[PDB]
């Protein structure tokens, strides 16, 4: 099975097939066309940031263990995990200017437009009107989200699954990856997903699917897993932008769901879902998945 493809044009995305739209929200995947956008800068990071920063060209982008969550905030920075390949780099949008350097800053701005190009060329499909878009995707519509570039590295030496199985949390994640290795869950079974070049990978995550559970027009959020990398050449590498609901509980109390004929309904606070299926990503024996309420 081949996941469905598109382009975006001018707030449109065009598939390129007359069923796309309706199998990128059945399967909630889907590849879109990239724009002119420079990846070098993140490349590069992907490729250093957790080397030693030695004197040199790669200083700049090396050198990031150093940033924690004592010099950000919670779940920001670096981590190593202990049962996954995985060594990440999170940094939410507030924190580019002071830690990335300037081309990454800059291409990360990028990556954060285009995804939310993408994120409203969804929206405008659905059964959702656009009177309660801002406050029912968290205010991210707004510049006032949560917007995550983050950076995987898997580590061949490390004798682990490569990433857990998980759900993004978010409204759309935009991965830029170059190699084998995702798997997404579809009819029960496990679907390999290859890269492809000059698109990315799109998917949808909980918050999209709690919105949209009850509307006309669900859309699934799935499960997705990366194997286990064997050592040999270049280490895998993988970066994406998050887009997520803002996190300021003055700003968005939390994750809705539309009832169609009423309105929002908060479900759930969205700081403690994040909290709970980020731990349960990185253990042992649980998965970064959620139980569904009502
Ligand atoms: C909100 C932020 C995570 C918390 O900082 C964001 N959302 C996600 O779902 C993933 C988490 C992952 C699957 C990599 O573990 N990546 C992100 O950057
Ligand atoms: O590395 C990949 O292909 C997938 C990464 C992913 O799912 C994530 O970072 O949330
Ligand atoms: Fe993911």
């Amino acid at each position: 099975y081949a996941l469905a493809s598109a382009e975006l044009i001018d707030g449109k995305l065009r598939f390129d097939s007359s069923d796309g739209f309706a199998r990128a929200i059945a399967d909630g995947f889907f590849f879109v066309k990239s724009p002119s956008l420079d990846l070098a800068a993140g490349d590069t990071f992907a490729r250093n940031f957790y080397l030693p920063r030695q004197e040199g060209l790669g200083a700049p982008y090396q050198g990031f263990s150093q940033w924690t969550e004592d010099r950000l905030a919670r779940r920001e920075g670096y981590f190593s995990r202990d049962v996954d390949q995985v060594e990440q780099f999170f940094l939410e949008s507030r924190f580019w200017q002071t830690v990335f350097p300037g081309p990454l800053l800059r291409q990360a701005e990028r990556m954060r437009s285009f995804s939310l190009e993408v994120l409203r060329a969804v929206l405008a499909e659905l059964d959702l009107p656009v009177e309660l878009w801002d406050e029912a995707t968290g205010r991210c519509l707004s510049m006032q989200g949560t917007y995550h570039l983050t950076f995987n590295h898997f580590r061949s030496h490390v004798r682990a699954r490569g990433l857990n199985v998980h759900k993004d949390s978010g409204w759309v994640t935009i991965l830029r990856s170059l190699e084998p290795g995702l798997e997404v869950l579809r009819e029960g079974d496990w679907l390999p997903v290859s890269p492809r070049p000059g698109e990315f990978i799109v998917n949808f995550g909980c918050a999209m699917e709690i919105l949209t559970r009850h509307s006309a027009t669900p859309v699934a959020a799935v499960a997705h897993r990366v194997q286990e990398q064997l050592p040999g050449q270049a280490d895998r590498f993988s970066y994406a932008l998050f887009v997520d609901s803002s996190l300021d509980p003055r700003t968005c109390p939390g994750l809705f769901r539309y009832l169609p004929g009423h309105g929002l309904v908060l479900e759930a606070d969205f700081e403690m879902f994040l909290n709970e299926i980020l731990h349960n990503t990185y253990q042992e024996n649980t998965q970064g998945l959620y139980l569904e309420h009502h």
